[PDB]
């Protein structure tokens, strides 16, 4: 089978970090940012790694059981199924947002009630010792004065950690899945900034909260999800060092830029120059496979 | 080009259980026929033509479903409302702005915050709820109204239904489903909705995707929310855009672990399922949840479908 990308607008397409539209096309502010992002991740054959979904639907949900008058929740899988503990990092499709706390919304499931407000709100901490999904567990802030039972929700908004006091929200960051006594085994390996001219291009999308700098708290990811979601239905093999694409304008034509797609799923260009980069660019365009190209090909800057 | 209009139909090939509601973001936990087998649907969301034409209020993506933003002034309960990317909804020319929500015979509990963020402190998140059978309630006006008086900074917000309950009128009427909202109003019905989907006949009956979605309701049980399509399947006709070549395609429910088929299925091209449930109390209900669609071939309407589950 031969490899295609989806041929849908980018404006149009999905951050892999939380569901939500792409909102920006960008560049790390740092150039040696090396990312470490646990959803998003997903070999261009289709393997997912870390705690990625194939689809949108198990995206940035968190699911367990906790005892009224416990701190802990006890996860499972989004679907309910038992989380395999020292296995993985996290349940598939648990949020990745580092450097920052976590205001959740939760509901017992399913709902057993004819009246009543089921929403509740709980907040966590990701640095902290109780912090141990890849155990199998996370602890809220404050003791659970609510019944029993199989909750699900989602991150409502995030805010600045609570520790260190003062230290802003980075969610080029991932959380600490691991315990001070276990590493988290199997998580989605670190990429670094290819150099050689290449940058690697972040799709990001804004997410609720406060931060220091009073602005937006963007969120920055590999790969729109459609891709992910797109591999995964498609499993073509790799057949080059890269995927050569070009980023067209869907009502001329034009090429508006060329970029890489690597094996391992993620995307680099070649900025010309400072003030250059793929942030320039519309965000109505569609990128298209153009050919298997080895590593060594060189990018038209953009 | 030869190769577009050539190109060969195809659906995603993931497990059910995966795939995600085209109604709200979440993942897909069951099949069933509609409990009244006279059931006419015409929901707004999760509507696309297989060779991928968009209808309703239905989204190409996952990123753009079930969501609500609009402008509101302090003191105000009207939310004035615009695409969820900020842009103008040019009223009239549909519903209601792309992806927003198609929950009939419900009120809604929202939750909202004041886009961008320009705070350095503080909790950005504000309820509101919302009656949708009330003359405030006009989508296709360009607006909905609040039942409280909003008493925060006039801007621009961005939300979603976080629980839904039964409606406020008629008192005593429950959670349903299976209908949506009324989008226009008295003096003006809404323009360009969806078209209604109408059970086959024939020995044919419709099929649902399920996914469950918090609040209380009269019979003490699962809101469960039905959809036409999965979402993956409506971003993959987008996407491929492959010419319709027969009135309908044949579809097998193929379990992953046998190869085996476990149910044969009609997808028409106005983007819904049929199956042939097997005597009453039968349906595509009794199949486990891993199963993967396949497309065997395209076949006329008049193509008979073995009956699927056990009476
Ligand atoms: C636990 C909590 O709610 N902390 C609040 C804090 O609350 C109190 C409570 C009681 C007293 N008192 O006895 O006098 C004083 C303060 O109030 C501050 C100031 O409003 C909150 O911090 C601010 O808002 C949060 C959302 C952040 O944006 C923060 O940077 C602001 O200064 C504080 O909220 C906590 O802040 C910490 C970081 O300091 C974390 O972000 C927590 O998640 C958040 O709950
Ligand atoms: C305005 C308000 O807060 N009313 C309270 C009721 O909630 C409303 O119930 C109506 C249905 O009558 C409708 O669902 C609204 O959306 C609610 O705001 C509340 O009713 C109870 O809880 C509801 C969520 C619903 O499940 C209903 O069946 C149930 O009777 C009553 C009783 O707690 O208090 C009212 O003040
Ligand atoms: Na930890
Ligand atoms: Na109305």
């Amino acid at each position: 089978r031969a490899f295609t990308v989806p041929n849908i607008p980018l404006q149009t397409l999905s951050n892999s970090r939380f569901p939500s539209l792409i909102q920006g096309m960008i560049l790390s502010p740092d150039a040696s940012q090396v990312v470490q992002f646990q959803n998003g991740r997903c070999l261009i054959d289709g393997q997912l790694l870390g705690t990625t979904p194939a689809t949108s639907g198990q995206l940035f949900r968190v699911r367990g059981k906790i005892n009224q008058g416990a701190r802990t929740l006890n996860l499972t899988e989004v679907d309910g199924k038992p989380f395999m503990a020292f296995d993985s990092p996290a349940p598939v499709g648990f949020p990745d947002f580092g450097k920052c706390d976590w205001h959740m919304r939760i509901s017992k499931t399913p709902n057993n009630t004819s009246s009543g407000d089921p929403m509740r709100s709980v907040s966590v901490q990701t640095n902290v010792q109780g912090f141990v999904p890849h155990l199998g567990s996370i602890q809220f802030d404050e003791v659970f004065n609510h019944p029993t039972g199989d909750y699900i929700g989602t991150i409502e908004w995030i805010s600045q950690p609570s520790t260190p006091p003062g230290t802003d929200i980075n969610l080029w960051e991932i959380p600490d899945y691991g315990s001070s006594l276990s590493q988290a085994a199997n998580l989605a390996p670190p990429v670094f900034p290819p150099g050689f001219g290449e940058a690697l291009v972040y799709f990001v999308s804004a997410f609720p909260g406060p931060n220091n700098r009073s602005a937006p708290n963007d969120v920055p990811c590999l790969l729109p999800q459609e891709y992910i979601t797109h591999f995964v239905s498609e499993q073509a093999p790799t057949m080059g060092d890269a995927a050569l694409l070009h980023y067209v304008d869907p009502d001329t034509n034009r090429n508006l830029g060329e970029f890489k797609l690597y094996p391992g799923g993620y995307l680099t260009c070649v900025p010309n120059g400072v003030g250059a980069g793929p942030q320039q660019l519309p965000l109505n365009g569609v990128f298209l496979f153009v050919s298997w190209v080895s590593r060594f090909y060189q990018l038209k800057p953009v």
